[PDB]
């Protein structure tokens, strides 16, 4: 068993907003399978922060310093609950065995609003508190 | 008087007035127990920066140092084009009200009574 659920039947997930610097102006996005924020399911014994760190490693090939919990984002169309963290990137990796690019925050929201608006919401709440 | 561009839009100017160079607290004023960003029409010979400074004096009774042009905001529901500047307040003068809001609270309170003004602050923070 590698997936985990809460008592209301939502799948538990974790994601990170990965920034180039502590000024949080450039965020790293990646290709889907269109751009997305890196993230995925929590495993049965993982804490959310652990899931987040593992997922950005596996999906974006980065390592960094885990920061604050932005919030728990509920997707009711998909029955998801996602713990979204901020992280400051320190290392990018190899060639793997999918693209990655930095977007200015305003630019990231624009491209995400096309086909993946819930990811755009992460960034909006971060900057605006919506 | 009022002034217009070649596409028929009315020309306006407004300013986001901040307590410090940190741009964390913004000044709002009453219209109504309603809060708004100070602004109004440009006069026929004015440059946009001049209109902005005159408007914050007339509408919020402050003087300060004019900063950057945030952008030109086009309102098509009203056929407006508004030059929105930031300004750092240096002197205040004394039933219209004025109060400082943390930017996050300002966005929330404006989104209820004046959502086009809320966009001014939103674009500031996303930038």
């Amino acid at each position: 068993q590698t997936r985990t659920y809460d008592r209301e039947g939502f799948k538990k997930r974790a994601a990170c907003l990965c920034f180039r610097s502590e000024q949080e102006d450039e965020v790293l996005l990646v290709s889907s399978s269109q751009w997305i924020v890196p993230g995925g399911g929590m495993e049965p014994e993982e804490e959310p922060g652990g899931a987040a760190v593992r997922e950005v490693y596996e999906e974006a090939g980065v390592k960094g310093k885990l920061g604050r919990l932005l919030g728990i984002f509920e997707n009711q169309d998909r029955k998801h609950r996602t713990y979204v963290y901020v992280l400051t990137v320190t290392e990018i990796l190899e060639d793997w065995e999918r693209k990655r690019e930095w977007f200015k925050v305003e630019d990231a929201i624009k491209v995400l609003q096309c086909h993946k608006p819930v990811h755009a919401e992460y960034l909006e709440k971060l900057k605006l508190g919506c």
